[PDB]
Formats: C-alpha cells, structure tokens, sequence
C-alpha cells in the first residue's frame, strides 16, 4: 500500500530478562519498591546512579523503567498494527551476549537466536530478525553460531556492537566473522552500547539524565567503530560485506568529508604508501557497502544521510520500545522522511520499506 | 565581495622557541631523520617515546615556517584569494602552562598578535587566548587587557575551561565578562577523546582518528554540556563560533532534542519546561558555525541548522599543507571548503557572499 518496514526495533525475550533479573552487575534488572516497574540498567554511564541508589534510599532511581514492551511479542505486534507497520526486522537489544562468560555464551546465544526464529514463526510474513553472536567466546564457537543462524527461518542478519572479540572492529581476528556473515548474505547491523569513557561527560554528568550518553555517546561510538573498520581496510578485505549503521551512521555523513581530508593530508600515511590514488574512498563505501537507518529525528540529519548514501540505501526504523512518551518517536522519523523526500514519492516508499524488502529479501523464510 | 578567513592559526616565534625547550608535550623537537617535529597531542605520546628510544617513525607533524611566519600568512592569503584573516593561537594555547607562568605569557602573546595585526591594518584581526590554568582573577585580568587591544575581535578557547569543562559554574563570570565586552567566543577542540577509544591499532592510522573524529566530537560534547547547564540562558548576550561547523552538532541536534524531551528523570523533575529554548533556537541566536567541513553534505546540514547568515568561511591554515603539491601554491584543504560553499549555495549568490566573508565582516565589525 506500499509496505512499511521497521528495521530498528528491539526485544529482550522473557528468558533474557529473567537472566538480567538475577544479576548484581550491569547489565541487570532490579526492582526498587518505590517504583512499580523494575529498573533496566545496561550502561557504564549508569553505574554511579546504581551505586548511589544501592547505598542511599534517597537517591534517584538508576537506569530506565523496564516496561512490558521490551519482552512482549504481543505488544510488538500491537505497536505495528497501531502504527501502520507491516513488517519488523526485530533484534535483540544491547548488550546482546557480549557480557557472558566464554564457556556459557554460545549455548545461550544459540538458544536465544532460536527463540527469535520461533517468535517470527508466530506472525509469518510480518517478522524477520537480526541474530546476535557469542562474541566473548573463541572465534570457532562464534563460527558455529553463525552456522546455526544461517539455518534459522526468518533470520536476515546479524546485530553486533563495537567491541568485537574485545579489541574492537578493526581487529584482524574478527575478519573471519565478518567474512562468514557476509558470505551467507546476512546484513550486519552495527549498533552502539559502550558509548564513550564516562569522564568526557564531566563532573556534572549526573545532572543531565541520559541525554549525553544516548544523544552523543551512542552515535559517536558507532562512528568511531566504522571509521576504524574503514581505516583498517575491512571493507576492502571483506569485499562483499554489507553493513547497516544505527542512527543514520551516528555522525558519519556529517564527518565523511573531514575524514577524507584528514586521510589525504596525513603525511605519514601518504609517505608510507597507504593512500594510493585508486583507494576506495569513504564516499564509495557509503554508496556500496553501507546502509543507514533513518533514526535521526530531523530532516536536517536525514537529508545529509540521503546525500551521503542515496535514497536507495536509507531504511526507516523506530527504535521501539526505547524512548516511550513520558509513539512520538516513530512518527517524528516518519515525518522527517516526508519532509526530506516528499510524500507519495518513490524515494519515500523506498525509505519507509521497499529498500528493506529488497535488501533483506523480506518474503522467503 | 570580501573573503574573510575566521579559522586560521599561528604560533608566534616566541611561542615556538618555548616549545623547542620543552621536555613534555607540547614541544618541538629536531630529529636526525629529517625539519623540526611539532608534538602537541596526547595521541602522539606513544610515538614520541618510541622515537626518543632509532628507526621509529617521526613523531608529531613537520613544523614548517607556515606556523610562525607572518609573511607566510599573508602569502597564503594572497595565493588563496583571502582578503582578511582573523588569526588565532593554535591549540593548546596557554592550557598546558603552570598556573604561575601562564598569565604572564598569555598576555605577552596576546600583545604580539595585536602587534602582528598592526603590520597589515585592514587585513588582520585576531581572537585572543586566555590563561585558563591560572586562577579566575588572572583570566579576568587577561580579558581586561584584550578588551583594550587594537584589532582583537574575540577569544579562542578550548573545552577544558578552568579544568572542569565549560559547564563549570566558576566559568560563568568569564563568559559574562567576554559577552559583556562584545567578544565573540571561538570554541576550538584540542583534547579530543581519551586515546583508548581509538583502539590498540591507533598508531597505524596516523592522525586521522584524533583529528577527524576526536576533535569535532570533543567540540560537540563541550557545547552540549554548556547547553544542558543553562549557560546560554544565563548569559543571553553570549555569542559562540564553533570550530568545524559545530563538530557534529547540526547532525545530532534532532537526536539531542528527542533525548531531552524523552528523558523521564529530567521531565518528571521539571527540567524540561514547555517554554525551554531548544538547541535549534540556540543554534539560530547564540551560535555561529565555521564552514570548515570539507563537503557540501556537512555544509548544507550546518546551513539548515543555523542559517546561511551564521556560517563563516575558514581554512584551518596552516595545519593541512598539500603533501604532494606546492605549499607555496593554492591549498586544497582551503579550495575544498570554498567549493563546498559553491555546491551548497551557488557561486555568485548572496548566500555565498555572506558565508565567504560578509557574515564575518558584519558580526566581527571588520574594516
Ligand atoms: O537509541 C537507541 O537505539 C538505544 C538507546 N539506548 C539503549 O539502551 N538501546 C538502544 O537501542
Ligand atoms: O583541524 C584542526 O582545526 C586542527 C587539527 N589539528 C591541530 O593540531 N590543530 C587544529 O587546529
Ligand atoms: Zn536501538
Ligand atoms: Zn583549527
């Protein structure tokens, strides 16, 4: 009519929440009886508030409220029907399986990935998913997980964070992981979580709620990780790698020109032959191996994203169920698309769903 | 008509001579392998130690005469079609000095910039720097001295403030004094991000990550902190020029706004009233953006954020000389931005005229 597809939309299955509920170290879910909803505590930047609340009963509630929407497949479908979304490509949210002990991670990752497949089977044609990987485990266990996700119905990709195997995404030990995913034609969805070292937010950090780590930390983290991939030659070494970047590439469309200029003016790089004239620029990679979600909350940002990658490589997302009304968050981004490319346009239909349908083969199984 | 460059730096010969004698970053050091090395950044410390210890690569960047020579500045202007420069000390300014030595050198160096501008009246104005490692009293004394300095049109400062960043309440009297004196504040990065974010392969990428990412991100965090702390509301006459088209601010402005209005704690504790001045409003009323963005993509975003009347052309001379071209010829790191202006707003348009210099002339009262 045409189809609306949401590619940035999360869940924590009940089995995953139940795990978080039993933890005493981040990530965790903890009930504070002065609030009905349990608190979801995921982030390094939240540790200070957690500790303050664990000592002083007068301190503010740490983390964010855990609504039922995080774990309810039924509320996901309700959200879709209420918002005119025909298909969601759901993904486990941060920090995935990153925090698990090496020995246990593969069994848990594999169980949870299968639960996602089973969730999609309940609503055939309306749900597909990005699987996540046991990246704290040895690479051979990670490969075994990739081999399993390749066989799972409704799986169309992999969601992962910026830590890789623990040394980031420019780690050559991670290359076989990108390679095995790309060879299986799975889209890689890169998503933030670790943000930036907390000291950058300053000694008044606790006064600003979650604004700085979420509004700045997250997209900057994404940008740094993809820039490191680019500099390390990951996009040339895995030529068929295709990546979807969270939050319109973080800040990448805005900084792409600056990155190119710093590269071609880097004396050391140039003098040591690391800037050959046939180098694939960041602009070329943005056109050939990167897709951007449209979760940017303004036509200013969206226009830059579109100018960087083309309208055929932008994909609508909501980031449901984060940022509930205190869903404006879904609608603002839909409006941003229209302002950017005009209502009823082929570009609008592309961004709102047809790109995702094409790239992620949102029919088969 | 007039081309004005508001993002263009010098280290006076006095400043370099000090750097040549220094034991720790920042410093200038000669190496037998080649031109002195300029070593400024924390990201350069590992390379410095390894070079002090044979065939390790040259640390820092080549210290050409372009950093120190007024004649070279004018020549660069005359080979790049620039009529007027508003020059500034380069990072890290007076930041690294002991609190005791900083006032004396800060003021001597500000006086030298005024002297330099007097050599080329009408073509040179400057942003002054402040002894922010010293007590506030000395910072205020320096402000009072720069207020009376001929050809001074503003202050350049980093993100560290007095040592606790720009949301530091003790810094509010400094912003008030500068804003009352009608001095534009040119916010410029230096400290980047903590080096661990660049990872253990950091060394293989030359300076690309600290400069291409760390700098504009540092700027963005500093201004966001100022904004969140109410600085712009508390000092309503404060005007700020942001380096590198605001770092990443025009791209993240929407995200920042969304995160604020959806922040449960902030909203429920009354920190997000309905009449709050948004970042979009501050971007149109108290913020100017330079056009040092190297692409019409980023430039168009900056223009949509602050308006074409609040964008100002700059080059960042002399930091990115051509590597395989004549440094005495036109610089591509300056031609790129000029072209970005053309692509974004059209050659010969009044918007081009505004961005290329007329905005700077108006806002900074140049003649
Ligand atoms: O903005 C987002 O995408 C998110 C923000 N904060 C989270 O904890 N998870 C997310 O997915
Ligand atoms: O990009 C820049 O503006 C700069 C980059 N690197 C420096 O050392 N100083 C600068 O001013
Ligand atoms: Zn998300
Ligand atoms: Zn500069």
């Amino acid at each position: 009519t045409p189809v609306v597809v949401d590619i940035h939309t999360h869940m924590y299955p009940p089995s995953y929440i139940a795990m978080l509920e039993k933890r005493q170290t981040i990530p965790l879910v903890r009930t504070f009886p002065q609030a009905d909803e349990p608190r979801l505590i995921l982030l390094s930047s939240e540790l200070a508030a957690l500790d303050a609340a664990l000592a002083d009963p007068a301190a503010k509630l740490p983390g964010r409220p855990l609504s039922t929407h995080f774990a309810s497949l039924a509320q996901k479908m309700h959200f879709m029907d209420t918002n005119g979304i025909r298909v969601s490509v759901i993904s486990l949210a941060n920090p995935w399986f990153d925090f698990l002990a090496p020995d246990e991670a593969p069994g848990i990752a594999d169980a949870v990935n299968a639960e996602f497949s089973d969730m999609c089977a309940q609503h055939v044609g309306r749900l597909f998913f990005f699987a996540a990987l046991p990246l704290s485990a040895p690479v051979d266990a990670v490969k075994a997980s990739i081999e399993r996700v390749k066989n799972l119905k409704y799986c169309r990709g992999i969601i992962l964070g910026t830590s890789g195997l623990g040394k980031g995404l420019d780690d050559p030990h991670l290359l076989p992981v990108f390679e095995a995913v790309a060879d299986a034609k799975l889209l890689v969805f890169l998503h933030p979580h670790y943000g930036l070292p907390n000291e950058v937010y300053g000694p008044r950090s606790e006064e600003y709620g979650h604004v700085l780590p979420l509004a700045l930390g997250f997209p900057m983290e994404t940008t740094i990780a993809v820039a490191r991939m680019y500099m390390a030659g990951v996009f040339d070494h895995v030529r068929n790698l295709q990546m979807l970047l969270a939050h319109s590439g973080g800040t990448l469309p805005f900084l792409a020109g600056r990155i190119e200029s710093c590269i071609v003016h880097d004396g050391h790089l140039v003098k040591t032959g690391k800037v050959p004239k046939d180098r694939r620029t960041i602009w070329t990679v943005l056109k050939e191996q990167i897709y951007l979600d449209a979760v940017i909350y303004s036509e200013v940002g969206l226009q830059a994203a579109i100018a960087s990658s083309g309208a055929d490589r932008l994909m609508f997302g909501t980031n449901h169920p984060f940022f509930p009304p205190i869903w404006d968050s879904s609608r603002l981004n839909a409006q941003a698309v229209i302002k950017a490319v005009g209502e009823g346009s082929s570009d609008a239909a592309a961004v709102m769903g047809l790109n995702a349908v094409r790239v992620l083969s949102l029919k088969a199984e």
